């Protein structure tokens, strides 16, 4: 396999309101870095340690747990080269889900 | 610039700050195996609900509420021309990284 490649970076296209009707709601936090491309990535935080139950309420015997994707971003380098990257790979949380917690002594 | 180099000799970052969720989750998922060899990455892991409906207290599935599964907008790596080991364009699509569960849209 080859150490470097080249990329095409004009993307071509290849084929929601959940953060706020899930029972483990989130928001999102934009993070930028002019080091990377994608310069953007879009981080989900729960909003409630809890739950949300039936009522609207906060039940706290659940939990809210940001879920987390690995991914790759193309980091410049040397640092602010504009067409020299390496990929690195970073944890994002892209939304939660509600869990029923670990529980131990 | 339209062409950039990119080194696939990845390093890792940050992957050990804040490192079974599929399982305890009320809207559980698993995960299925996509592979393209066109494709960088080749392999794409992808969540399926498996329910329609969610876990409640009980342990029963509870109708009322839906799993639905999030979706993420991701650049993939497809070789151009075809077979290129070497050279490639960037891609958009849409990968399902796992599942929540939200009180469903209504038509009153
Ligand atoms: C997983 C996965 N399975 O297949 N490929 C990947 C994957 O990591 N692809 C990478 C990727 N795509 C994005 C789009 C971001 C849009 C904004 C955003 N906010 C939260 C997130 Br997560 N994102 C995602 N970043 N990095 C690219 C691979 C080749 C070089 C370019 C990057």
């Amino acid at each position: 396999f080859p150490r470097t490649v080249m990329v095409n970076l004009n993307i071509h296209n290849r084929n929601s309101d959940y953060y706020n009707r899930s029972t483990s709601p989130w928001n999102l936090h934009r993070n930028e870095d002019p080091e990377r491309y994608p310069s953007v990535i879009w981080e989900a935080k729960c909003r409630h340690l809890g739950c949300i139950n039936a009522d609207g309420n906060v039940d706290y015997h659940m939990n809210s747990v940001p879920i987390q994707q690995e991914i790759l971003v193309l980091r410049r380098e040397p640092p602010h080269s504009p067409n020299s990257f390496r990929l690195e790979k970073i944890l994002v949380s892209v939304g939660c889900t509600c869990v029923t917690p670990i529980v131990h002594h």
